[PDB]
């Protein structure tokens, strides 16, 4: 029961704040700009620098033009929708947004940790304790948003960020969907993508839960299940229903493996009557205490290191590119509701 009334309280919160989005909360000149953390075909995101709090924060900028031209409007739209109505500790805060004539722009928390992607890469794999604490914090954050109608479509080590405690915050919540039933639109990253999606079907909150076994099998052996070169030599491999372990995999870790990356999605873990719960009492999970990782009490398995909320050593180098804003609105009733 005090798992249903946590679900019920987050369920009222969000629909309250989804019913009545929060709207231009800053403007550009309130920011310095500092570093380029990260690009995208239609935007960037930036480090800035509040210029009266001194704080920073993670501002991603989105071209109009270009979110029109890539057929981007309605996932735009649904990321800040969401963004400002969620709440979960491992979800990134959106602090601000706004628009202007050219470019959108969502303010989030700064987390100087930088991506799982890079210390995954970097450290090699990682044990299975420390793949179950990433995993289980997953598991909980898939627990609230499945509970509130939302669908995350973009599991995968580059959208975890690792924060000062060494909790996971995810990001990137473009193509994250508000869904009664099933949805249809082609989007994810090919190596994280449940064979329904690959198939052209209407889908559910299971593709989620087929990445999440994607992401763990990756944590734990240091590359995905399903690689090729081309990404249809990629979905050749997904579709088939044959995955190879690792032989230092352990049984329960299989075991769990098969029963999330399971092709027909009517037998996946996470889509079954019992839900999450066959996840969280599964026994690759035997030694996890669900409420300690939700309160942040467990210590975790690696700091970032850095040396203060400006630093941006754990992220990569870019070239430092002009943001420009038209003299002229463009693309204004497209966003009106942004
Ligand atoms: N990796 C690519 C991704 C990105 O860099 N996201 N970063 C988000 C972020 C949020 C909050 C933070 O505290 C930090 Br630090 C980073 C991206 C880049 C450009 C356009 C788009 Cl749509 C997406």
């Amino acid at each position: 029961e005090s798992v249903k009334e946590f679900l019920a309280k987050a369920k009222e919160e969000f629909l309250k704040k989804w019913e009545s989005p929060s709207q231009n909360t800053a403007q550009l000149d309130h920011f310095d700009r500092i570093k380029t953390l990260g690009t995208g075909s239609f935007g960037r995101v930036m480090l800035v620098k509040h210029k009266e709090t001194g704080n920073h924060y993670a501002m991603k900028i989105l071209d109009k033009q270009k979110v029109v031209k890539l057929k981007q409007i309605e996932h735009t739209l649904n990321e800040k929708r969401i963004l400002q109505a969620v709440n979960f500790p491992f979800l990134v805060k959106l602090e601000f947004s706004f628009k202007d004539n050219s470019n959108l722009y969502m303010v989030m928390e700064y987390v100087p940790g930088g991506e799982m992607f890079s210390h995954l890469r970097r450290i090699g794999r990682f044990s299975e304790p420390h793949a179950r604490f990433y995993a289980a914090q997953i598991v909980l954050t898939f627990e609230y948003l499945h509970s509130l109608d939302l669908i995350y479509r973009d599991l995968k080590p580059e959208n975890l960020l690792i924060d000062q405690q060494g909790y996971i915050q995810v990001t990137d919540f473009g193509f994250a969907k508000r869904v009664k039933g099933r949805t249809w639109t082609l989007c994810g990253t090919p190596e994280y993508l449940a064979p329904e999606i690959i198939l052209s079907k209407g889908y559910n909150k299971a593709v989620d839960w087929w990445a999440l076994g994607v992401l763990i099998y990756e944590m734990a052996a240091g590359y995905p299940p399903f690689f090729a070169d081309q990404p249809i030599q990629i979905y050749e491999k997904i579709v088939s229903g044959k995955v190879r372990f690792p032989s230092h995999f352990s049984s329960d870790l299989k075991d769990l493996l098969r029963n999330l990356l399971q092709v027909d999605l009517t037998k996946r873990f996470g889509n079954l009557k019992n839900g999450v719960n066959d996840i969280k009492n599964h026994k690759w999970f035997a030694t996890t205490d669900w409420i300690a990782i939700y309160q942040r009490k467990v210590e975790a398995p690696f700091i970032p290191k850095f040396k203060g909320p400006g630093d941006t050593s754990n992220f990569d180098d870019y070239e430092e590119e002009e943001i420009r804003v038209s003299i002229n609105e463009k693309c204004g009733k497209e966003f009106t509701e942004f």
